[PDB]
């Protein structure tokens, strides 16, 4: 009823591990459903070869940007940017997997992974996931990260499906 989905996640183009999530459906369908739909590449897009462009230790992993890559970039399966669907799940800790955004409903592909707990993004940014396996393939991941975000290796997607 509630899918996972995986990232395969490698360091300039060696794979480091796997990490899965499950996605909330059952609380936030809308969200989950674009995340997942963009994990399997169904649509003809999605997460397959694009980068974690914002590493900050302590803090979180961003990607989803696969349209330009940098982090301007991203686009939901819904044709336009979307609604923030609800608040109902809260920012609790490592592995929280939560929506990107410039503003109130404008969640387009860009999402997050928390590394520790961040109350503080709650009622702001739309939580519909967690991790379930590989927590310590995204604490690898910040070794490759700094201060500022800028990552000191290319940080990739290299593989994404659903398992479920
Ligand atoms: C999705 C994308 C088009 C979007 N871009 C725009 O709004 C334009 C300007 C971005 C300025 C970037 C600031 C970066 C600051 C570094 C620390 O915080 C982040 O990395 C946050 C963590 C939560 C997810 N997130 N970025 C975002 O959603 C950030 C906004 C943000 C910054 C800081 C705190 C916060 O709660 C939210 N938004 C974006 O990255």
């Amino acid at each position: 009823v509630n899918p996972t989905v995986f990232f395969d996640i490698a360091v300039d183009g060696e794979p480091l591990g796997r990490v899965s999530f499950e996605l909330f459906a059952d609380k936030v369908p809308k969200t989950a459903e674009n995340f997942r739909a963009l994990s399997t590449g169904e649509k003809g897009f999605g997460y397959k070869g694009s980068c974690f462009h914002r590493i900050i230790p302590g803090f979180m992993c961003q990607g989803g940007d696969f349209t330009r890559h940098n982090g301007t970039g991203g686009k939901s399966i819904y044709g336009e940017k979307f609604e923030d669907e609800n608040f109902i799940l809260k920012h609790t800790g490592p592995g929280i997997l939560s929506m990107a955004n410039a503003g109130p409903n404008t969640n387009g592909s860009q999402f997050f992974i928390c590394t520790a707990k961040t109350e503080w993004l709650d009622g702001k940014h739309v939580v519909f996931g967690k991790v379930k396996e590989g927590m310590n393939i995204v604490e690898a991941m910040e070794r490759f990260g700094s201060r500022n975000g800028k990552t000191s290796k290319k940080i990739t997607i290299a593989d994404c499906g659903q398992l479920e």
